């Protein structure tokens, strides 16, 4: 077989899950948040996947 | 078999689960949240999936 | 098989579920929220597929 | 088999669901938000696929 | 086979999970937070995946 | 066979996971935080894979 | 003060909430269910408060 | 003070919280359930306070 | 100060949370279940305050 | 003071919480259970507080 | 002062937790169980306060 | 100061927590159980109070 990709790819067989991204935000995944009180200014409380770049 | 992509491409076979993004958001899973009080200014609580690029 | 894409393409067999994204939001999966009192000057509650890119 | 795109495409075979975005928004998954108080000035109580890009 | 790739490329065969991420966050995994009582100004509380470039 | 890369690539064959990431945060893998009380000014709690390059 | 009670009593002051029952059932709390399929003969699926005495 | 109860009583003062139950059920707090597919006969999928005494 | 119970009781003063139960279930707590399958039979998946006293 | 109980009492003074229990099942704290597949007969999964008296 | 029990009493002052248990299960306390994949027949997978006296 | 009991008692003054069981299970304390894969028939996995008296 023969591939030219440029980006970004994700090429596969047989393959049970995919993803591909270019940003941005997948949620794709099983999550449980129980939580009970969030104070604080400001305090990133639970975050699982999380990108922060502010200029 | 030939491929040729630009991206972003997402090619496969068989296959149970697939995104694909540029953005942007795309939530798929099972996501439970429970909660009892949120306060503070500015707090990001619960976040799964999340990018934030301010300028 | 030949296959030649631009992108953002999303090809495949005996999928069970697809999603092509760009910009932009898509829910498909199953999420419950239980809150019970948010407050604060802004704080980012439950947020499970994000992205915030203010100018 | 052939297959040329420009994007964006979803192509496939015996697929249980697909989605495709340009946008914009998508609603496709059970979702249930219960909620009791929301306050604040302002605050993004309960997001699930969310994008902001306020110029 | 022969391949030629730009980046980012995720190429493969027989395989069960795949993730390409340019970004960004990409949650596929089972996660759960239970979580009694946040505060301070400002502590990461749980944070799983996580990148923080501010400037 | 052949292959030339810029990077980042993954190539392989007969593979349960991949992860490609430029950025950027995946979470994959399981994950389970308890956690009772976050105090502090501020303190990273529990932190998995993280990366803080502030400026 | 002075008290004598049967019951069943709640006695109180200042009291933000209050619930008495002899029986029965009583919801009053925030309650969030997303379900995408049940099946079986027969499975409770997702139960909060549950009392089953057949006889 | 003095006081005399049968039972079952709940005396007190200053008190955010009070419940008093004899049965039955009682549901006063936040509850979060996302759920996708339950199966079987029969399975408690996700019971929070349950109480089974068939005879 | 005098008190005599017979129970089941449950006295205090300047007192945040109370539960008297005899049942029966009582849930005032926060809770968060995320689930993606259950089968088998018949299997208990996520329980947390249990009681089976089936004859 | 005084203080005479036939049981089952719980007697308090400048108390933060309270649980009386003849049964039965008292859920009040903080609870998250993220599953992804629960197969098996019959497998108790995920059990928090439990007790099976089966005749 | 003076106490007479016949048990089960919990006779306190000052004090921030208390419980009273016959039977029965009580959680009051924070538990996070983040979980994959459960099998076989029967197996108990995670148990926090367990007890089974099947007869 | 007196004290007769018949058991079973917890007395005290100035306590933080206090627990008392006969039963049963009593789960107060912090918890977290992260796991990936449970099978055979049928193993115990993790098991922190654990009572079996099968007959
Ligand atoms: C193997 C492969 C296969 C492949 N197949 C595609 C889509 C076909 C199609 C089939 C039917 C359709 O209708 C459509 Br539209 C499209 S892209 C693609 C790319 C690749 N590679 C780059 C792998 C080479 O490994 C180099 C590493 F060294
Ligand atoms: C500067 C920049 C640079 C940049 N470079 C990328 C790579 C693409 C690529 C990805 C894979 C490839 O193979 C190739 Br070739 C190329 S995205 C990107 C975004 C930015 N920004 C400043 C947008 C942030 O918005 C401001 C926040 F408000
Ligand atoms: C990582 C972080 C992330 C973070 N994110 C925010 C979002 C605000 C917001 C964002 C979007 C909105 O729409 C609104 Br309203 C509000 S505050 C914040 C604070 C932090 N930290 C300081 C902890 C770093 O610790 C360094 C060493 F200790
Ligand atoms: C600067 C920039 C740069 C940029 N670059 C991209 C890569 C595309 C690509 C992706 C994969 C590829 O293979 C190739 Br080639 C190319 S998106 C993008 C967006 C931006 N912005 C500033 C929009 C943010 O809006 C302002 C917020 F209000
Ligand atoms: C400066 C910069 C540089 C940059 N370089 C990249 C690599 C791409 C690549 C990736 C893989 C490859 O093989 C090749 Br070739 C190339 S992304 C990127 C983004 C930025 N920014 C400043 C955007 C942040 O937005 C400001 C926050 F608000
Ligand atoms: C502890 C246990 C508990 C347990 N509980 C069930 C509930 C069924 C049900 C109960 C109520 C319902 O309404 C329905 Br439908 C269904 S199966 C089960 C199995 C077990 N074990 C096998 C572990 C014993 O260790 C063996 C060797 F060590
Ligand atoms: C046999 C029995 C006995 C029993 N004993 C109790 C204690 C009360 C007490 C509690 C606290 C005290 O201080 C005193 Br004194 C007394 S409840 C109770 C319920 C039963 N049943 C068989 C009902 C189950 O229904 C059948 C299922 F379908
Ligand atoms: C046999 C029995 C005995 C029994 N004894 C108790 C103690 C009360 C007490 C509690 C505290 C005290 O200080 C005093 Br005195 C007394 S409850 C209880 C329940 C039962 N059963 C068989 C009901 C199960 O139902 C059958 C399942 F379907
Ligand atoms: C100290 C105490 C105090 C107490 N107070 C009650 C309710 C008053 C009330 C007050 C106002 C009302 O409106 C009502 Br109704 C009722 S029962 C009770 C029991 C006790 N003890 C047994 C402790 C003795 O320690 C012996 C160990 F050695
Ligand atoms: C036999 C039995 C005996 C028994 N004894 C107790 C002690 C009370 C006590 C507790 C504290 C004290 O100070 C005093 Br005095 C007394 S409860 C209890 C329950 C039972 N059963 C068979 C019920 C199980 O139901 C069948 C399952 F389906």
């Amino acid at each position: 077989k023969k591939g030219v990709v440029h980006g970004v790819a994700t090429v596969a067989e047989k393959t049970k899950e995919q993803v591909t991204n270019v940003g941005g935000a997948v949620v794709t995944g099983v999550t449980a948040v129980a939580q009970k009180t969030v104070e604080g200014a400001g305090s990133i409380a639970a975050a699982t996947g999380f990108v922060k770049k502010d200029q």
